[PDB]
């Protein structure tokens, strides 16, 4: 059964609630983004209205075969009426097509559901600036002060400089980047751009990328692995055994692998700066774990909430243990006392 924190009071709406069968009283199902923990349950046999971004709707149609007549794509930054309720979709700074949803309830209450997001000051100048929000349904993935990580720009600088150095020293080195879902495309696209290569990948992953409206993409990606020196592999194959096996398949074109695993946070964040990151190495194979996050750090989250000043916060992540819930509630109270709302 659907949990309370996926239901929008005063409406017929749910958010990211496709794995519960027919939800009692639900007239429209919203989907914030195309990640499996959120879309779990959708298929060609779904016959209720799904409301989402254009990019998310491309992925539903092409990857899950949802029928077109039930996909309702909405433009961003635009007031729309859904089953008699005004809604706005805003960029979530997560993966491609990911949104936050503003609901303007018939009684005057305004609710923001962040979906999954990486808070940024640029959000303080969207349509959020223009009215008060009463309730916030918050992505609390990294809601603890130990969670610090660098900007995306510093992480990409590190990756480009690392790859360009390695391949310029050894033109027979292959670069490999791990993936298991959409998101974090800048990692492999920025590396291919500095090297003058396309990114090579499976037909299934090329298909997924072609649903994303990324400009000039036919220019950056390919299924011809032989023409590419940046390859994308499943995240599970980014280990010494999996990479040795891949290098065998390349027929003596290459004699070294430099591989990247974009994780979110790992505890080596509490001690080491991005500048100081080193790989794990075995023979002619090196593997870099890089802290490329598409969720808010603790400080970015705190700043957003202290700017927004909601009356009530409903966490959507880490809600299954009493220790996590108590921790989060304690930080929400601190933020409110420090800022004065
Ligand atoms: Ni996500």
């Amino acid at each position: 059964t659907c949990p309370f924190y996926k239901k929008i009071p005063g409406t017929g709406f749910t958010v990211d609630a496709f794995q519960y069968g027919v939800v009692e009283g639900c007239t429209a199902y919203f989907l914030t983004h195309f990640h499996s923990d959120h879309y779990a349950g959708l298929s060609k046999h779904f016959t209720f209205p799904v409301y989402c971004s254009e990019i998310t709707g491309n992925l539903l149609k092409n990857k899950l075969h949802v029928q077109e007549q039930y996909i309702h794509p909405l433009p961003l930054d635009t007031e729309c009426i859904v089953n008699g309720v005004k809604v706005v979709l805003l960029d979530a700074n997560h993966c491609p097509g990911a949104v936050m949803i503003l609901f303007y309830l018939p009684n005057g209450t305004v609710i923001l559901h962040t979906g999954d997001f990486r808070a940024d000051p640029s959000m303080e100048r969207s349509l959020l600036a223009d009215q008060k929000v009463h309730m916030l349904y918050l992505d609390t993935t990294y809601c603890s002060p130990e969670y610090t990580f660098p900007s995306q720009q510093e992480v990409i600088r590190f990756a480009i400089n690392t790859a360009f150095e390695a391949v310029t020293l050894n033109p027979h080195a292959l670069v490999v980047c791990g993936t298991y879902s959409i998101g974090k495309e800048k990692v492999f696209l920025a590396i291919a751009d500095v090297l003058g290569s396309k990114v090579g990948m499976s037909q299934e992953k090329y298909k997924t990328l072609q649903c994303l409206n990324i400009p000039e993409i036919n220019s950056l990606i390919t299924t011809d692995m032989c023409s590419s020196l940046v390859h994308l592999l499943p995240m599970m194959q980014i280990n010494f055994k999996g990479l040795q096996s891949h290098l065998k398949k390349c027929g003596g074109k290459y004699n070294q692998i430099l591989a990247f695993r974009p994780t979110g946070w790992t505890h080596s964040n509490k001690f080491t700066r991005i500048a100081d990151v080193i790989p794990q190495t075995k023979g002619n194979i090196s593997i870099y774990g890089i802290p490329y996050s598409e969720h808010s750090s603790y400080l970015e989250m705190k700043r957003f909430v202290q700017w927004l000043k909601p009356q009530k916060i409903i966490p959507t992540v880490n809600v299954g243990t009493w220790k996590s819930r108590s921790t989060m509630e304690k930080y929400f109270r601190e933020w409110k006392l420090e800022a004065g709302y």
